[PDB]
């Protein structure tokens, strides 16, 4: 028992983090087998990045494994990403995949400065496709990822900060989250919405964890309950979500649209000084998913 | 920019973690040179430990390191851990120390099953000395850790759930957190309270962030508000925690009275229906090295 914001171990992770300098810039770097990626914007010297490119000499990239030296024998250009093919494999590559995710989604991340990791935290794809990370400079190429059994799956690398406060950045081929640019503009982050069906599955880690006195008699239907989601700005809810919290559903006897009209109930009235599993607000960062293997007991390596 | 409860990255610890099996009992370990550490409640058949052990044999033990048998060729007892002597060093020991903490400081915990890491979280240690952790059965032996620059300092191993849903065990001497034992009884938590100074570093972090609204021109006397802190059933705040706080006043010019003052008015009266860090409550686990460590830049290996 007990409920608590999760990240994947990162050990897998660690062994793929090196440091790339040139000119006056430095910033993290991933390392799969030959490779080093990381963000195009450490080019030197409004920006046309294939011109700066070609300017370029493969000697005028430093990559720093801890002690070690890398020797860059080839470069190229992946969207917003940069390839620096090197010399020697990395003997601690796991078993990985790029695969890009949805918003409401969530990942953990592993900020790191100079090629060195400092700390670990879970975290969700906003619907607006930022996130409210935690980085200070220096954090430009650290990536975000889930396990699943042994595989490490790769969905994010950072890029940026936002006037307000939030992150940006792309997957791992380079393709930036949301309509953002790796140069200056006035660029802002749209108007974001609370994750519908995140809450819910949260209040069923509450009612598997003791907390019930949000439960209600009443029901309601799916028609009625996203006429009143979308009054709160809330994300609508699909038939797809009801199937997905089935199992959760199942395990606590508490069906999806009963709960439903408890959410309904909380939105109306506010909590009235209660909490929830240690929370005066509606968590939106935890998935189905995530409930589920934090608790039945899923591990990973 | 962000602040979020970030955790230590876990590679070094994940490479320590094993699985001992005896009789019917199966929990972690944690190998540390050629020592494996877990608890002693996992020998055999109201206990008197001495006796159970001194009816075992060294064969009676099975420990898997990955895939790897590892052969027991001694044991012993310190207080409520077991020592299990192996034939085999640890390749990837990592520099360690074994170290005790304080009620309101915080550390890392890797939950793990049958020696599988499950996850990574931060967490701190109540005043009444449970922690607030998400452990599932089979989770007994797992640790908790913090690391300074390259060196992990183990700091807590679990051992049992209480009837309220909190955790309780040892430090890796052996010797229990709190006034709990490794046999049934009614044992209970006390009454906790909230850890002053960590709410204040906290308001500290928000101002950094740009949360501000809760200030005001108010100051006040460390004797008044301690008045009004034991209202709230609030540690007491002493000179030492004043000089702690010291850095993080003068990086924002707020004296640290003046803050408390703040905090006093927040007790009195709530938020509104305002939010401070993503958070409608006064959040205590977060202590002034983390937030200095979050807003500055250090980074570890």
């Amino acid at each position: 028992s007990g409920f608590r914001k999760m990240a994947f171990p990162s050990g897998k992770v660690e062994g793929c983090m090196v440091q790339v300098t040139c000119g006056t810039t430095t910033l993290n770097g991933l390392w799969l087998d030959d490779v080093v990626y990381c963000p195009r914007h450490v080019i030197c010297t409004n920006p046309n990045y294939e011109d700066l490119l070609i300017r370029k000499s493969n000697h005028n990239f430093l990559v720093q494994a801890g002690n070690v030296q890398l020797r860059v024998i080839g470069h190229s250009m992946q969207n917003c990403v940069l390839k620096l093919k090197v010399d020697t494999a990395n003997p601690k590559t796991p078993k990985y995949k790029f695969v890009r995710i949805q918003p409401g989604q969530t990942f953990s991340v592993l900020a790191c400065y100079n090629g060195s990791p400092s700390g670990v935290y879970q975290c969700a794809m906003r619907p607006n496709f930022t996130i409210k990370g935690s980085f200070l400079n220096g954090s430009c190429g650290s990536v975000g990822f889930n396990i699943d059994y042994d595989c490490v799956s790769f969905c994010y690398m950072h890029h940026m900060e936002l006037p307000t406060g939030v992150h940006a950045g792309t997957d791992l081929e380079g393709n930036f989250y949301g309509p953002f640019v790796d140069r200056q503009t006035a660029q802002a982050a749209g108007t974001d919405t609370t994750i519908t069906v995140n809450v819910l599955a949260w209040l069923y880690a509450a009612v598997i964890n003791g907390d019930r006195w949000f439960l209600n008699r009443f029901t309601t239907t799916l028609n009625d309950f996203n006429l009143v989601a979308m009054k709160y700005n809330y994300e609508p809810l699909t038939q797809d979500h009801v199937d997905i919290l089935g199992p959760l559903s199942a395990q606590t006897g508490i069906a999806v649209l009963d709960m439903c009209a408890s959410l309904k109930e909380l939105l109306q009235n506010g909590m009235n000084g209660r909490t929830i599993l240690g929370s005066a607000l509606l968590e939106d960062e935890f998935t189905p998913f995530d409930v589920v293997r934090q608790c039945s007991g899923v591990t990973f390596q």
